[PDB]
């Protein structure tokens, strides 16, 4: 069946708004909670989402998966590949990793302008020294004490968007100010009415 | 947000029903063909729904996975679990494989079962002879040329469900009377209304 018929189908607001939300940033940056406070807020609109993420992504599909630089390259593509479906499905596709490489977020971008389907790069932009002095889950300190090797920041790279459709500057906007931000760029691109 | 909100945002018909109906069977028995019209079925019962099949999965996903056993595991678990995140997503989602391995099939239905999510593995059943004297795409006359190795019938074992949910007779079934079987089993388990 075609896209137009899907977008009738899903959800009540008709048209096809099928696209990717790609969030791309250091560990506790905010990805997880902007994500799923613009989970509620799109389901809250009527319009249907899902969102991707380290917890339900690195457990299962990707549960073979390291943090070495391959096996981020391959994360990422997996990633991107399973989001172009749910695109293509018509639903909202958030997606919540660090996605450290310009490479590969540029070739997830890819796979769906190739399809095109919308792809939206969100950098959710906290400063390193910020994320490593609120340390939300601990990480920073076993990531400095050794107890984890090459994470991001501080053993592993983490290479800055250049060209994102959005730059959420998360050291200054509360949850639902950031999520306003990225609900604009929605609005402008016809995704969100 | 929980499933009853999703159910609530996707598609016209409330109630949440997402779920996942697995479709396994040799090469030609059918499975495209009823993956497809099922797909068209549900669409115009306003139910949204999504199909994984070899077009879209194995060109993207799994294009770094061939057809050893272990590739074919592979490729079951991954496919697994993309259906599971469709099905918690609310939406119906038809997957079409070969699927030959019983312990495939079986861990791709506790990945469901576990997340209390259903899932309908259907038996896509037509005699080998049939599939290979109707050779739909060529496939079994380069398989026995040697062109195609390790084809499945030909040089690679099919395990024939001992348990599915619904057998599918597809030498005895036009197109729509597949369906119509299909929709019997989705109603008596309340994912159609
Ligand atoms: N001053 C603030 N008040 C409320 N929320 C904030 C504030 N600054 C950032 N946030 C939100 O907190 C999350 C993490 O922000 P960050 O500054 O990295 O940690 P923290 O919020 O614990 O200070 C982000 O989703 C961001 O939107
Ligand atoms: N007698 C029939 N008339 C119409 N469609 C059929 C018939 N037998 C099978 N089919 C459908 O054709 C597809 C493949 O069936 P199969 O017998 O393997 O090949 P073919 O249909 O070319 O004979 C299946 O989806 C099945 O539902
Ligand atoms: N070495 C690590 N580097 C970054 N994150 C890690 C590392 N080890 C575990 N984690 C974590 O794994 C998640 C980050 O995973 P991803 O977002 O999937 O990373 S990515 O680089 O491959 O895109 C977080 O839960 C998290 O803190
Ligand atoms: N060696 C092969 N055995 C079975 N199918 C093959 C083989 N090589 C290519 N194909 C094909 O690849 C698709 C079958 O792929 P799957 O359904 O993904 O198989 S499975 O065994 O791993 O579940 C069909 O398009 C098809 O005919």
């Amino acid at each position: 069946v075609s896209r137009n018929k899907r977008g009738q189908v899903v959800g009540t607001r008709g048209g096809f708004r099928g696209c990717t939300v790609w969030l791309t940033g250091l560990s506790g940056a905010g990805k997880t909670t902007v994500s799923m406070a613009l989970e509620e807020y799109l389901v809250c609109h009527g319009i249907p989402c899902y969102t991707l993420d380290g917890d339900n992504i690195r457990q299962g599909l990707n549960k073979n998966l390291g943090f070495s630089p391959e096996d981020r390259e391959e994360n990422v593509r997996r990633i991107a590949e399973v989001a172009k479906l749910f695109a293509d499905a018509g639903l909202v596709c958030i997606t919540s990793f660090i996605s450290p490489y310009t490479q590969d977020r540029n070739n997830a971008r890819q796979i769906h302008e190739g399809a095109s389907l919308p792809f939206f790069e969100v950098f959710v932009d906290a400063p390193l020294h910020v994320c490593e002095q609120r340390d939300v889950k601990g990480l920073y300190k076993k990531a400095r004490a050794g107890e984890i090797k090459g994470f991001t920041g501080i053993d592993s790279d983490y290479e800055k968007p250049e060209a994102p459709e959005l730059v959420l500057k998360t050291d200054s906007c509360d949850v639902n100010d950031c999520v306003q931000q990225v609900v604009e760029l929605l609005q402008e691109r016809d995704i969100v009415p």
